[PDB]
């Protein structure tokens, strides 16, 4: 699924994305810009084997299993398919756990590269929610 950007806002929303980590609404939707195009079904293989899947460009080194990343966890307990959903909840829960592991956002390096520190209230500008 391609969502639009109010449309992936409401999403994120109402599967409890908003504030959540202190990370706004526009943190998120500017994050699933640049890591998917908002496309569900986004799949970017890394130099490394692994790969990236979904909406938010989860990681099978860590957090899925796609049973072709030796040496990797799957510290979500999810198949990665299942982050390519057109329900965002599993890539929503997910990223929760990345979020709260740490570094916050700067997990998704696109965010950090694209994100941080910019008007991210762009992203929800409008936006019924
Ligand atoms: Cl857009
Ligand atoms: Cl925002
Ligand atoms: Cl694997």
């Amino acid at each position: 699924k391609v969502f639009g950007r109010c449309e992936l806002a409401a999403a994120m929303k109402r599967h409890g994305l908003d504030n959540y980590r202190g990370y706004s609404l526009g943190n998120w939707v500017c994050a699933a810009k640049f890591e998917s195009n908002f496309n569900t079904q986004a799949t970017n293989r890394n130099t490394d084997g692994s790969t990236d899947y979904g909406i938010l460009q989860i990681n099978s080194r860590w957090w899925c299993n796609d049973g072709r990343t030796p040496g990797s966890r799957n510290l979500c307990n999810i198949p990665c398919s299942a982050l390519l959903s057109s329900d965002i909840t599993a890539s929503v829960n997910c990223a929760k756990k990345i979020v709260s592991d740490g570094n916050g956002m700067n997990a998704w390096v696109a965010w950090r590269n694209r994100c941080k520190g910019t008007d991210v209230q762009a992203w929800i500008r409008g936006c019924r929610l």
